């Protein structure tokens, strides 16, 4: 029936039916002023600021501390009657053992796995406890599958976060690893293997966060306070949440991969029984006969320093090491295998289990009841607000991922503005919105250190320099004689490395195009896509695939980007919020399409498991597809480097199913009727800093962060002692002008100025250059100052801009259209904006005068705005 397709200060949704309507529907506005409904087509975005809130706290140790002590608790109810058969107070006094003798016993001989895993001999029970407390404790970090040979592999790991980033970055794209060597030793040999990275940059501080370092990413994406790293550290969460949601949420699942091979790292270095319990043999071993020795040689030899070395806490030594607060850095200093402590990657719980395994089958004969709870205690480990805690899981705070907390508060009512009824498509996408820097970066390497598709848009649409340069098939053999001038452009970085081989590029060159445009390397949409698929798969699938029901799928915005300029669909963002709206309706475009036309391709881009058809066989001779383009069905007719034109027919279907896919004579008109003005924008209200102004009865007045716990208690006679409107409130009056609070002090404009496609596409048009349709132009500038007298109220600043067209009508259709998109910059929603127009400036304004509020109404917005409550006082 229909389909939905989805950054820092917005969250664009539309709504898409199989021929690319966005519906129109009535919304019910039950305010008391005489206005009972709006036609509003289903599409829209919502607007938020980055601001210290309930939820911006709510997305940020005390979560971590409950699920480590819930995961103790969970042990402990299994041991306990065990436990009080062999010591009832053995519990109560961890934070070991009742008595001296056994603590100093326990204390020189064991201050456990690996005997519980080597020796056969029957143990104490409260060493089979504290093991497996410390199993579940530090459980360490992401796969869902088995521990097979894949998940330990270096390479492929390493392989895995080097597509990740640069899949990301489309223009700039296990003997090493595994050594025991020095973390700087290892950064330096795997930055030195791949010229152009440096130990500062994003990929040399990712394979450091990997390593053992303390990356800090402020460098990488210019922030202005401190984004420390640590893998170790306890609040890893926090700090990358922080640091992501600075610099967005694209990045997260390339942390997250570092992550990854750090978790393949330290497997790696274990299993080359319960292998890491060796590994512990040696830290054991290492630290408690190192500690004897220097306590024999300082008693042998500088008995003075002996009591600084060994009890006195304050200093710099091992008495502070173990029980100050005290570091290992500066420990060593003071004085890496030596001492390493008890809290101290994080190891997967792939090593756990294994250790897991290997204890409990070593020592299930002796003990039944454990044999009998073989599998419960591996679902102990490896088990799991919620939501806004997995957000805060992920790898992003707040200031970013609160639209992506929107994001699931955007989709969850949608699903109400449809009547529960369910999306078949939800396309997501996540790019940052400096990249002339970029290009300029790259020439100069290339230069220092010595158009056309190369494969044509029949084949697929990438217009990304990857693809671009400035028969039918792929560039011929007699063009690959010239791949000697490819290999000087390869090792200058003038070129990336696939297009080498894509210039060079029968059928095995066609099976890698088409993963790339569907295959997602932006996990955090996988991310969104799994919150997505567990929101919406609560039926879950009986057998072989555990989800199913309702599709989750994350299409690239480049699908989209290509859309817009292929068919008049064009997009201009300085308008009004309708650009991210527009977006999210040339999202999921695509998505109806080519599932319904390439079933096969599923699981290339949906979410879930699926048969991996083999692409050799789909892709056929010249006579689904020849040609490997997903997106050549669009257009009726395919453009090819020599100029030949291949038809295509009017109507396009799945020839295995015999659906209708496509009906370019039919769909391509309801796109238009799509663009052409009332849509549903909404600005989601949120609550000597003041925090919000409340009325009084009339006039407003701000309370500050303390006055606001006073202001609960006793309101009464805060309110007598000085004699919730939250920031951005909707204040209408009149001919729907429109106002929000900035303060007590401004109001802001409240008014989204629409344009008829007509008149959006042309300024697109225009500003990138139909010049018989000069006359759009002074309807244009009309319709703005129309619109600039009803709601803006600027008239002193209004004259100076309908003179200013005046004074530069004799300037192109270009550079007019040009100025008028800053001229837009007035109208829009939110705080006002300075701007240029021509030469002429200024054009802003202040609403400092808030007393049309005290008679004016109140509009208390949802997220989708749906229910209004509008209550008028005057």
């Amino acid at each position: 029936k229909y389909s939905i397709g989805l950054g820092t200060n917005s969250v664009g949704w539309a709504v898409i039916t199989d021929e690319y309507k966005v519906p129109s529907k009535k919304f019910k506005v039950l305010g008391n002023t005489d206005r009972h409904s709006i036609k509003k087509n289903l599409i829209g975005a919502l607007l938020f600021d980055s601001g210290e809130t309930a939820e911006a706290t709510r997305l940020k140790a005390r979560r971590r501390y409950t699920r480590r002590k819930n995961r103790i608790c969970y042990l402990q109810e299994i041991f306990s009657n065990e436990m009080a058969k062999v010591d009832d107070s053995f519990f109560h006094r961890l934070e070991i053992f009742g008595n001296i003798v056994d603590e100093v016993a326990y204390h020189e001989k064991y201050p456990l796995r690996k005997k519980l895993v080597d020796s056969t001999d029957k143990a104490d029970l409260r060493l089979i406890y504290l093991a497996l407390a410390h199993m579940i404790k530090f459980r360490g970090h992401l796969i869902e599958g088995d521990l097979n040979p894949d998940n330990s592999d270096v390479d492929k790991l390493f392989i895995q976060l080097v597509q990740t980033y640069n899949q990301l970055f489309e223009e700039n794209p296990k003997a090493i690893l595994s050594a025991r060597l020095s973390k700087s030793r290892r950064l330096e040999n795997l930055i030195a293997q791949l010229p152009g990275e440096k130990k500062n940059g994003l990929f040399g501080n990712l394979i450091a966060l990997s390593l053992g370092l303390t990356p800090n990413f402020k460098s990488n994406f210019d922030l202005a306070e401190d984004a420390k790293l640590q893998l170790s550290k306890d609040t890893y969460d926090d700090d990358l949440d922080n640091l992501l949601a600075q610099i967005g949420d694209q990045y997260a699942d390339l942390f997250l991969a570092a992550k990854n091979l750090s978790d393949a790292i330290l497997l790696s270095d274990i299993l080359r029984k319960a292998p890491l319990s060796a590994s512990m043999i040696k830290r054991y071993d290492e630290h408690h006969q190192d500690l004897t020795l220097l306590k024999a040689l300082v008693r042998q030899q500088l008995p003075e320093k002996y009591k600084e070395i060994f009890f006195d806490q304050s200093k710099n030594g091992y008495a502070g090491y173990i029980d100050g607060g005290a570091s290992q850095e500066e420990f060593y200093k003071f004085i890496e295998d030596l001492l390493r402590k008890q809290r101290t990657g994080s190891i997967p719980h792939q090593i756990h289990l294994g250790e897991l395994h290997a204890i409990l089958r070593r020592q299930e004969d002796f003990y039944p009841f454990l044999k009998d709870n073989r599998e419960k205690i591996e679902k102990i480990l490896t088990f799991r607000d919620s939501l806004h805690e997995h957000i805060a899981n992920l790898a992003g705070s707040p200031a970013i991922k609160k639209g992506i907390l929107q994001t699931v508060k955007v989709v969850d009512e949608l699903v109400k503005v449809m009547g529960r009824h369910k999306p078949e498509n939800i396309v997501i996408e996540m790019a940052r919105e400096k990249n002339s820097r970029e290009r300029m970066k790259r020439i100069e390497e290339g230069i220092k250190e010595l158009v056309d598709h190369i494969v044509p848009q029949s084949f697929l649409k990438d217009d990304s320099i990857d693809n671009k340069v400035l028969d039918n098939v792929p560039s011929e053999e007699v063009v690959k004689k010239m791949k000697n001038y490819w290999r000087q452009l390869l090792n200058a970085k003038l070129i990336t490395q696939r297009k080498f081989d894509n210039l060079t590029k029968s059928e095995l060159d066609k099976a890698g195009f088409i993963k790339r445009q569907l295959v997602e390397t932006r996990q955090i949409t996988k991310h969104v896509a799994q919150i997505l698929d567990s929101r919406m798969n609560t039926k879950y699938d009986e057998n072989d695939k555990l989800i199913r029901e309702v599709k989750v799928i994350t299409l690239k915005s480049k699908l989209v980007s290509d859309f817009r300029k292929d068919f008049q669909f064009y997009k201009v963002r300085e308008i009004n919020n309708y650009h991210h709206a527009h977006d999210a309706y040339l999202n999921a475009v695509v998505g109806t399409a080519l599932i319904k036309k390439y079933p096969k391709l599923e699981s290339e881009f949906v979410y879930g498991d699926y048969k991996v058809y083999d692409v050799r066989k789909m892709i056929a001779k010249s006579e689904y597809f020849f040609y490997s383009n997903i997106m050549n069905f669009f257009k009726t007719e395919i453009t090819l480097a020599n100029g030949e034109i291949r038809k295509r027919p009017l109507i396009e279907t799945n020839g295995e199913t015999g659906e209708i896919v496509w009906d370019k004579g039919r769909d391509f008109a309801t796109v238009r009727k799509v663009l052409s003005p009332q849509v549903n924008i909404v600005k989601k209200t949120e609550v000597p800093t003041v925090a919000y102004s409340v009325l009084v009865v009339k006039e407003l007045l701000g309370i500050t962060i303390m006055e606001r716990s006073s202001f609960e208690k006793n309101p009464i006679d805060f309110l007598e002692a000085k004699g919730k409107l939250p920031k951005y409130s909707l204040f209408e009056l009149e001919n729907g002008r429109k106002r929000m609070l900035a303060s007590a002090g401004e109001l802001q404009k409240g008014n989204e100025l629409a344009l008829p496609s007509k008149y959006v596409n042309f300024l697109y048009l225009a500003s990138h250059y139909v010049e018989q349709h000069k006359h759009y132009l002074d309807e244009i500038i009309e319709q703005i100052s129309e619109f600039s007298k009803r709601v803006i109220l600027a008239d002193a600043n209004l004259d100076k801009v309908l003179s200013a067209y005046n004074k530069h009508r004799d300037k192109p259709i270009r550079e007019q259209a040009e100025n008028i998109i800053h001229l837009f910059t007035l109208t829009n929603l939110g705080a006002p904006a300075a701007f240029k127009y021509f030469d002429t400036t200024i054009d802003r304004k202040r609403y400092t005068s808030t007393k049309e509020v005290l008679d004016a109404t109140l509009i208390h917005q949802s997220i989708t705005g749906l229910y209004e409550t509008r209550i008028d006082l005057s």
